[PDB]
């Protein structure tokens, strides 16, 4: 469980990554697919942009980030109280796109990382430490959904 201090630090930053979703969502898809290129493979419609420019330049990959973010970005407002539209993408992602738990560390990864490479001064130790114990709460919670549905991370 997060102190309210914490889940301040998680909410400071986020406020951040809302001055341009749609940046960071492109930035952190292409961490993404070039630090773990199997994850790519899960998208049929990215799976054939070659360069990293040709990802910052595709419309359809820039809508898809923000998409990712706007989801994420609800869960970590409700300050755990996530419940209710957890659900929904556990019941997509575990039966119908399927995918495994360490996917979703992967990609936790990347939002760290362009966090942390956007805004420095506002994402230090402590908020570092708080958005990663955000994550694993997510990804916790969701695992547990995903085993109810069926299927086993
Ligand atoms: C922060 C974790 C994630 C967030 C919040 C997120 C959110 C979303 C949302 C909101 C959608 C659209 C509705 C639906 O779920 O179908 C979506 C679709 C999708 N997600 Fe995720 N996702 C997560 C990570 C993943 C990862 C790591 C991948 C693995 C490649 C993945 C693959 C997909 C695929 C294949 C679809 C359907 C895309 C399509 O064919 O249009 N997502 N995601």
């Amino acid at each position: 469980v997060l102190s309210e201090g914490e889940w301040q630090l998680v909410l400071h930053v986020w406020a951040k990554v809302e001055a341009d979703v749609a940046g960071h969502g492109q930035d952190i898809h292409i961490r993404l697919f070039k630090s773990h290129p199997e994850t790519l493979e899960k998208h049929d419609r990215f799976k054939h942009l070659k360069t990293e420019a040709e990802m910052k330049a595709s419309e359809d990959l820039k809508k898809h980030g923000v998409t990712v973010l706007t989801a994420l970005g609800a869960i970590l407002k409700k300050k755990g109280h996530h419940e209710a539209e957890l659900k929904p993408l556990a019941q997509s992602h575990a039966t119908k796109h399927k995918i495994p738990i360490k996917y979703l560390e992967f990609i936790s990864e990347a939002i760290i990382h362009v966090l942390h490479s956007r805004h420095p001064g506002d994402f230090g130790a402590d908020a570092q430490g708080a958005m990663n114990k955000a994550l694993e709460l997510f990804r916790k919670d969701i695992a547990a959904k995903y085993k109810e549905l069926g299927y086993q991370g």
